[PDB]
């Protein structure tokens, strides 16, 4: 047989499909910003009442 | 008129009706057509990323 040369032809930028998180139940969720000046002077723990 | 001839009509291009395939799944696939010389070189495969 002839023995020819082999390459590798690789697509470098032709990425097969891919997986995803739909990130739905913390997109659902309550958001809050406590101001981080305050959070490092209470040392990252924060406090909030019952009724009672 | 007892001893009369008799000769075959055949309607040789007259076709009855006849089956198919439907090709539906490769018809509905995604083709490609990566180029035969860059095949050649690479031994018939080529390879595709995935992501990180």
């Amino acid at each position: 047989a002839n023995q020819l040369a082999k390459d590798l032809e690789i697509m470098f930028e032709n990425y097969v499909e891919g997986f995803e998180a739909a990130c739905v139940v913390s997109r659902n969720a309550k958001k809050f910003r406590p101001g981080d000046t305050a959070m490092q002077r209470a040392g990252d723990v924060l406090y909030r009442p019952q009724h009672y």
